């Protein structure tokens, strides 16, 4: 009975989604403005723009996706991926962002968590927090999922809530590029260790996944590959959530039905 | 290498910090435990505790301040000055502990060294080595900096790793009460000498002399009245170091700062 939330996140290089995606309907698939703005129509509840651009236009790139996005799109924006310092993520939500995510530079330096709450709000703040099974334990992961930290994932939550974070990610090592359904060991090992809202990340391959995720105690499921390839109808998934008794936003959605002539 | 760290020393006698601290925060700014434990929420790694008391309570002071410590403080402790024997070491280890330090017992009995490492494991052992030059040569000095023992430092050093010491604090008599930087010199003589963790002590007077002894080979720089007298920011250094290339500890910043506002 709880609300859950739907989420697409689109992975972005120099400027471009990265692979794009499969909207034959767009004028371009591989603009996040538009594939963004048409996720928003079609029943997405929050957009996660993730930049991996490499090159030294890495910051001004995030910059102007955020003000052509802000300008068109109206549900609530994340934006992350090596977000390093204050100044970065304050001016990005000051462009148009409602959240501004976080990892490496919060495991390292986790006081810009409560920074960037104390300036905008907890609301303002999403961690998105890189786990995988080492030796028996839950580990958290920083640069890109490729360093060990050495920090558990059961102190991290901890720590994460006292910082002033709004939301956590948690995105499952163990899962990335399956298809086989979100870690909802991870999930509920998470579950009793935080009252923040906690998003699902890796692993959905299929509609019942997003119903497992939820029953882990999940508040919101993040998806991106499965969404953009057409595997799983964004409305499709909101419909069987809603059949077997998940509290998912439906009503709020149009009639892309396009049935009657609504001038 | 590790990251390099930064330990802040409570000399103490009667069971106050002599000469206190310019916290005012503090209830009480002369109390060890209360000022350790600010310590800890700050940005200092790990707290050495120096007893000097000269009384037959000597003995229950050190006891019960290693208990009280051990209760509510997270980070490493080492408890040093004037551990005589096994018993009395193995009782404070015991007790909460984490790290017991020899100076003139293991110079006089190297084989305490052994003992305590091969019950405790070495990374209970701590061997302070007060070294000043003497005629051309860098000499061991014991009893509190008064004794020349005539035994050369690069001995002493060699000896104490092979009796199975874990970490080694290079004391320099020759920057004894002065703010002119740490025994560099004596860091670089040492550095080839051992595998073992070497920890600056004594002349610290202001940011960069902590930048010096890193670069001079040191694994750690401990000091004490600098940060007791306020003259160095624990923060400010840390972020000083970290500025200048240096890999150090941010994890622990701002602890006590919250996102809300109290006026």
């Amino acid at each position: 009975a709880l609300a859950k939330r739907i989420d697409a996140a689109l992975i972005m290089k120099d400027g471009r989604v990265v692979k794009g995606s499969n909207f034959e309907n767009l004028r371009d698939s591989g603009d996040p403005v538009e594939l963004g703005k048409f996720y928003s129509e079609i029943g997405i509840d929050e957009l996660s723009f993730w930049d991996i651009t490499a090159s030294v236009e890495k910051r001004k790139t995030m910059l102007e996706l955020v003000e052509k996005v802000a300008e068109q799109i109206d549900i609530p924006i994340t934006v992350g991926g090596g977000i390093h310092d204050f100044e970065t993520a304050s001016e990005l939500i000051l462009r148009g962002a409602d959240k501004v995510e976080f990892n490496t530079a919060a495991v390292e330096n986790p006081s810009l968590i409560t920074q960037i709450a104390q300036t905008f709000g907890s609301q303002a703040v999403v961690v998105y927090i890189a786990a995988k099974r080492v030796d028996g334990e839950f580990m958290v992961f920083t640069y890109s999922g490729t360093k060990n930290t050495g920090i558990l994932l059961r102190d991290w939550v901890v720590e994460v809530e006292k910082r002033g974070a709004g939301e956590i990610v948690l995105g499952s090592i163990d899962r990335l590029g399956t298809k086989s359904g979100y870690d909802t060991e991870m999930i509920r090992f998470v579950r009793p260790l935080t009252t923040l809202p906690i998003i699902a990340h890796r692993g959905a391959g299929k509609m019942e996944h997003f119903l497992e995720a939820f029953l882990a105690g999940a508040d919101a499921a993040k998806a991106d590959s499965v969404f953009h390839s057409r595997e799983i109808d964004v409305r499709e998934l909101k419909e069987y959530l809603k059949k077997h008794g998940v509290n998912v936003r439906l009503e709020g959605l149009g009639s892309l039905e396009h049935h009657h002539h609504h001038h």
